């Protein structure tokens, strides 16, 4: 590679580097089935893009039970 | 303590610190009229708004003949 450049639009999200660990484990089970996390940015702020960041806000609130994701039949 | 909440829209950059460090400049200068520049997302990461990234445009493209921006109608 020639050097780090990734430049993008959407949403900037940081809080808590917890939080980073998480977005990882749900990343790693894509339980959403949306790459949300493009590039996590430095340590504690994670990029998502805004166009999808919706399942992300499904899942911070309603992940407790189990948010609404099921399109086996729709 | 303390940390950083932050969440925001827009256009968030990875470049290294260069671009920061005329960015910062340009900012204190306030040449474009607007914080384009709204969070550090820690000596890497820049984060612009794309409200204004069209300002940054012509920044950059016009920038070599002359960057006006003053237009009190043009």
């Amino acid at each position: 590679g020639s050097h780090m450049v990734n430049v993008l639009k959407g949403v900037l999200i940081e809080c808590d580097p917890a939080m980073k660990q998480f977005l990882l484990y749900l990343d790693e089970s894509n339980a959403l089935g949306k790459k949300f996390i493009i590039q996590d940015i430095d340590d504690t702020h994670v990029f998502v893009i805004a166009e999808l960041v919706n399942v992300l806000q499904e899942r911070v609130g309603e992940l407790m039970d189990q948010n609404a994701f099921s399109l086996t039949q729709k």
